[PDB]
């Protein structure tokens, strides 16, 4: 077993609503268990800001699956949520689910590459992180305790 982190984001259609139906799919992904779910927050949009604010949060998955097996499951999730793409870059969606860590391994397909690209520039996918799992070491060797304790991130506000 490995233990994936899972960042969860939606600004649409009553994202508490969204949010549990996500946990909810997140538990019956098979191979897998939850360990871990943070607090909700409400953070204010990164990137463009004509959007709803966001509810984020975090999840622990223990998980045999393979790295892109549990991203079918994420995507499919996403999907059966209603999440449509539209044109605009980083638009508002129902559900968002990143791949921020997968256990220690460092993943570079054509469809996923984990950690996540940005992950250790966004204080929503941070703090919530810290929240459910203090001790963690990225496969670089950084400590999330040490970057949440040098680079200048806005507190988040719970949900
Ligand atoms: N770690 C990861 N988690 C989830 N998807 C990933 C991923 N790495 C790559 N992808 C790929 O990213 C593609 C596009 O996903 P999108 O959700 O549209 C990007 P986004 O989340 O809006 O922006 P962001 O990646 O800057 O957070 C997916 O179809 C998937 O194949
Ligand atoms: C550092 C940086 C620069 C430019 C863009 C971004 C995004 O996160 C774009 S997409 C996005 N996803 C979320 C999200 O899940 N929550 C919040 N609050 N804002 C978000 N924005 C981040
Ligand atoms: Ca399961
Ligand atoms: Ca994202
Ligand atoms: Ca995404």
């Amino acid at each position: 077993m490995t233990v994936a982190y899972i960042a969860i984001g939606s600004n649409l259609a009553s994202p508490l609503e969204q949010v549990n139906a996500a946990l909810k799919a997140l538990g019956d992904i098979p191979e897998s268990h939850i360990l871990t779910v943070s607090s909700f927050y409400r953070t204010p949009p990164l990137g463009p800001q004509d959007q709803p604010d966001y509810l984020n949060a975090a999840v622990a998955l223990e998980t045999s699956l393979a790295p892109e097996e549990l991203l079918n499951h994420t995507q499919r999730i996403e999907l059966q949520q209603g999440r449509v793409r539209k044109a605009e870059r980083w638009g508002p969606r129902t559900l968002d689910l990143d791949i921020m860590l997968f256990g220690n391994e460092v993943i570079n397909t054509e469809r996923l590459t984990v950690p996540h690209y940005d992950m250790k520039n966004r204080g929503f996918m941070l703090w919530p992180l810290f929240e459910i799992a203090p001790e963690l070491v990225f496969p670089d060797g950084e400590m999330l305790r040490q970057i949440l304790h040098t680079r200048a991130f806005d507190k988040l506000n719970k949900w």
